[PDB]
Formats: structure tokens, sequence, C-alpha cells
């Protein structure tokens, strides 16, 4: 009709269109995105995927690494499972038309090259050059586009999904499409399917200062919360340490493979800092980092801190540094000379929606993989190249229960249209965008690196004015994404700062003033709608 396929996925980025191709031989399927199909987090990768492919390394290593590094609470089913499948998973990917660095040289033949980044003991990440994400993104896209049963609508943007108990189906709560504001009509299009798949990244946007494309809204984990979905773990927000200091990079990160292949993070005085802290120094994982860099610069007062990987030839920075050294070269900065001014920013979103094995979530027909998810990997804190990774095994599993439902699926039925509202106002639609920067900007120092019971309450306070502030000025608004955004992050945030206002301890992302102590039965922190 308007739009109907068998399975439905919100997000082409590495989660959603690998979960696409899986699916595509035997299935109708619609990809959506927010923007052009190709920005998103995965466009955006540098250091590569986590796998294991050394004789050297074990799966073994790399499960202890991520419980490490997760701080004691990840799920290790999660994390074996999850650890135990990639580069099949990774060779998949490869099997698509993905080229990773290949070596030349172990002592007799070749080889992908190996990077390594925080919290890793052996050597274990397939990349390309320091930019993988683009060769990932790129591929992942143009197989997507030139397959018969894959439609891709770009600039389309999911307002929220359909749940049969809301519009008067009858039956067990359960997910029956999506509607969706067409951006290039300006109408919300209704969607149908017998399988929704969010894969839409994470919320890193909500904080003032990130790393990541404009699109990182959490629209996903709100579409879902609101549908009724479980959601967890959404204090550990994770600030990658090394973002870039300049006026002119708007949101600019250097890999951890910088300090991977020996780049030193510096005081604006030339010491090494992180002996100061962590005997793991310049490869310790990031919630501890971070933290040590933002406490020296709150220490001595600076606007920042370096990293420097200058005692290196020349030679090999180029090579493994090619889009780096090109891009800070443009901004008067060259990596092969001098220390690269670095500050922390907002990252990754280690919690979201809650979702198993297989990707589901609590509501029938609903599915959740990619960041937006909680799978229990990550625990309290992600390890470098753990991400990419796991939107493609949960691509994967969740390609395997669905083929397996699809046969048995009840027939696309029809369904009620959005109600376009439309008014208009040229000076309220400027305080929509006043709200936006007031959420980024208190976010950044209630529910920052370092916390506190009291800061956290002014958070929610100013929280639930922006909602009900939302509700009594905005319902009635005709859509736009500057408001679809706003409404989503607020509803986020929301949910941010009430798992972190529920654990009343410091553990790995999640660091508070009034309880430095870690619990010793601990767990996910689980908000229920
Ligand atoms: C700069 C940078 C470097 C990184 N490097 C690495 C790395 O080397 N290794 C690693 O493992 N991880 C890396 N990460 C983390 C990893 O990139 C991300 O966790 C992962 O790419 C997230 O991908 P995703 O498929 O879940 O979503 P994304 O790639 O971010 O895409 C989300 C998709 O959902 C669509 N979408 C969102 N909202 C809506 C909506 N409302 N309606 C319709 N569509 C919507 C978006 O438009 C986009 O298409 C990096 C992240 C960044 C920012
Ligand atoms: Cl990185
Ligand atoms: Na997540």
């Amino acid at each position: 009709p308007e739009h109907s396929c068998d399975v439905l996925i919100i997000g082409s980025g590495a989660a959603g269109l690998s979960l696409a191709l899986r699916l595509a031989d035997q299935h109708q399927v619609i990809v959506l995105s927010k923007g052009p199909v190709t920005e998103g987090s995965t466009f955006y990768a540098q250091g590569g995927i986590a796998a294991v492919f050394d004789e050297t390394d074990s799966i073994d290593s790399h499960v202890e690494d991520t419980l490490i590094a997760g701080a004691g609470i990840c799920d290790r089913h999660a994390v074996e499972f999850v650890a135990s499948n990639a580069r099949s998973c990774v060779q998949w990917l490869i099997d698509q038309g993905v080229l990773f660095d290949t070596h030349i040289q172990p002592n007799g033949e070749e080889s992908y090259h190996l990077t390594r980044e925080g919290g890793h003991s052996h050597r274990r990440i397939l990349h390309a050059a320091d930019a993988t994400g683009r060769e990932v993104e790129t591929t992942l896209v143009s197989k997507a586009l030139n397959h018969p049963n894959i439609r891709v609508l770009e600039r389309t943007n999911a307002v929220d999904l359909i749940v049969s108990d809301k519009i008067g189906l009858p039956g067990t709560r359960r997910v029956v499409g999506a509607w969706v504001w067409n951006r290039n009509k300006e109408t919300v299009e209704t969607c149908h399917a017998k399988a929704v798949v969010l894969a839409t990244g994470g919320a890193s946007k909500v904080y003032q200062y990130t790393t990541n494309p404009d699109i990182s809204s959490g629209d996903g984990i709100a579409m879902a919360w609101r549908a009724g979905c479980r959601v967890a773990n959404l204090e550990f927000n994770q600030f990658h340490p090394t973002a870039l200091y300049h006026p002119q990079a708007r949101n600019f990160l250097l890999t951890e493979a910088l300090r991977g292949e020996g780049a030193y993070l510096k005081r604006p005085d030339g010491t090494r800092f992180m002996p100061d802290f962590d005997e793991r120094g310049e490869l310790a994982p990031r919630d501890i980092v971070a933290r040590a860099i933002d406490h020296e610069m709150k220490r001595l007062g600076a606007d920042c801190m370096f990293l420097d990987i200058s005692h290196k030839p020349a030679d090999f920075i180029r090579q493994h540094f090619p889009m780096i050294y090109e891009k800070l070269l443009g901004l008067g900065i060259d990596l092969t000379q001098e220390p690269v001014p670095i500050v922390p920013a907002a990252h990754y979103t280690c919690g979201g929606v809650m979702v198993d094995d297989h990707g589901r979530t609590d509501v029938e027909g609903l599915y959740a993989i990619g960041e937006v998810s909680y799978t229990g990997l990550h625990g309290a804190n992600l390890m470098a190249s753990n991400s990419l990774l796991e939107c493609l095994v949960y691509g994967w599993s969740a390609a395997e229960d669905i083929t397996r439902r699809m046969p048995y699926a009840h027939d696309i039925s029809t369904l009620p249209p959005w109600d376009e509202s439309r008014v208009e106002n040229p000076d309220e639609r400027v305080v929509i965008q006043h709200n936006w920067h007031e959420l980024r900007l208190f976010m950044w120092d209630y529910v920052g690196i370092v916390r506190t019971t009291k800061r956290l309450e002014r958070a929610l306070r100013r929280i639930t004015m922006l909602q009900q502030e939302i509700d009594e000025y905005y319902a009635h608004f005709r859509v736009s994404n500057n408001l679809l955004e706003l409404r989503n992050l607020v509803q986020v945030a929301e949910l941010i700062v009430r798992c972190a206002m529920m654990r009343k301890e410091s553990r790995g992302l999640h660091f508070t003033l009034d309880y430095p102590e870690l619990l010793t039965h601990s767990g996910p922190s689980i908000l229920s709608p």
C-alpha cells in the first residue's frame, strides 16, 4: 500500500545493512535512513573491528579482556557468545567485498595487518588504514543498492512504531509497522511490515561535546521505550578520551589505534600523565583514561591535553594514519611532528534497548541490534572495536531467528494513518532550537564524566521541565527534523538520568562522588515503561 515489506529495518549502518543482506535472498526488505544512506556512525569508524585471527591470540583472551574492560558486569554468555563468532561474521564481511589491510610479512607469508587498542592483550583488530568505517559502510551500501529485494529509502525519518494494541488491533502487543516522516515530500507515510528492526545507532548527541555525526540522537531507544521496551545501563555513556581540540574540528576523533601503535598522551608541559593513574598507561580502558584527562584539565586549569606519535618514523605514521594526517595537515598540524590537542567527548552508548541473543526486544515483532541495543556485552564500559563487532554478530543472529519465523507470520493488515498535525510558529520554532542547546549543555554538566547525586537531580529536574514544557507548547506542531530530534533527545536524557540515579556505586563509566565504592553484587540498571 503506502509501504509494505517483510522486514523493516530502521537504520543503514553496519547493523542494518549487514542484517539486510543476510535476509535479502529470501525476504522483501525496506532499509530506512534518516539522512543519506551512509551518514551514521559507521561511516566514521577509524580503528577497526575486533576479532581473533592470530594463532597467538585466543577467544578466551578476547573474552577476559572484555570482561575486564567492562568493570565487572558484562554478561558472560553474551560476551563469549559474541567473542566466539566474528571473523566468521568478520569473514562474512570480507566475503562481501571488504578490504582490510593486508600485511606482507609474518616472517614467511601474507596476513591481515592487525592493530591493538586499550584493554586488548594480543593483536586483533582488522582495519583499513585509519578509516575502516569508510570501507565498511561504502561496501555494504553498494551491495544493498544492487539487490532486487532490498529497497533503500534515504532521508526518511521514523517517528514511531505502530503497536497493535495501540491502534485497536486485537491480540497481544506486537509491532506491525512504523510511521515515517518522508523528508523530501514532507508527509508522514505509513509503512507495514511483519518484523521491524531498530538499528538506529546511539544517543551520544544528547551531550554538548561528541565524536558522532549529528544523527546520533537516539531515536531508536526513545521509539522502543515509547512502545513498551525495558531499557538498560543508560548511565554508561563513553567519553572517548581523545577528541581533537580545535575550533575547526567540528567534532574529531583520533583513534585509539594511535595509542595502540605507540602514541603518547602528554600534559600541556610535555610530561606523560597516565602513570600517575594507571600502570596500564596510554592503553588503559577509556572510562579511566578519560577520567584522567578530565582530572588533569581541572587540576592545571588546562584547555586540553596532548596526543603525540612523533617519536615515530614519519613513514610509519603516514602509511598507518593516512586520513588523520591529511586532515590535521589541512588545519596546519603535522601528526608527523607535533603533539595534537585533545579533549574527551561523548562517543558511544553502552546501554540501550534490552534484547536477547537474536535481537528480540520485549515487544513481539520488534528487534534491536547495534548500538541502540543492550545485550550485556559491554557491561559498564566498552572495549575498543567490540562495537562494530556487535553489529555484525547481532545482524547474524537476528537474520537466523527471523528467517525461521517469517513463514508463520500474520498477514500484512491495513493501518491507521498518522494524524499530520499542522500548526506553524516561526518564533516558537526558534525556541525548539534553544531547548536543544539547553539540553546538551546541562547534560554535560549534570550527567558528565564526574557525577553527584545532587547534580543528577538538577538534570532530572530540567528534563521534566523540558518534557512538561514540550507537551504544552509543542504537542500540535507540524513535524520536522529539529522537533523530532528534540522530543527524542529529551525522552532519552530522562532514561539516562533515571538509570544514573539508581546506581548507588561508582563502576566503569559511572563515577559518582557520592558512592566511590564498588557494591559487592551488581548488575545492569533496568527501567521498564
Ligand atoms: C568517529 C567514530 C569512530 C569509531 N570507530 C569505531 C571502530 O573503529 N570500531 C568500532 O567497533 N566502533 C567504532 N565506533 C563505534 C561504532 O562506530 C558504532 O557503535 C557503530 O558504528 C554504530 O553503528 P549502528 O549500525 O548501530 O548505527 P549507525 O552506523 O550510527 O547508524 C544509525 C542509522 O540509523 C538511522 N536512523 C537513526 N535514527 C533514525 C530514525 N529516527 N529514523 C530512521 N532512520 C534512523 C541513521 O540515519 C543511520 O542510518 C566509532 C564511532 C565513531 C563515531
Ligand atoms: Cl577509535
Ligand atoms: Na548499545
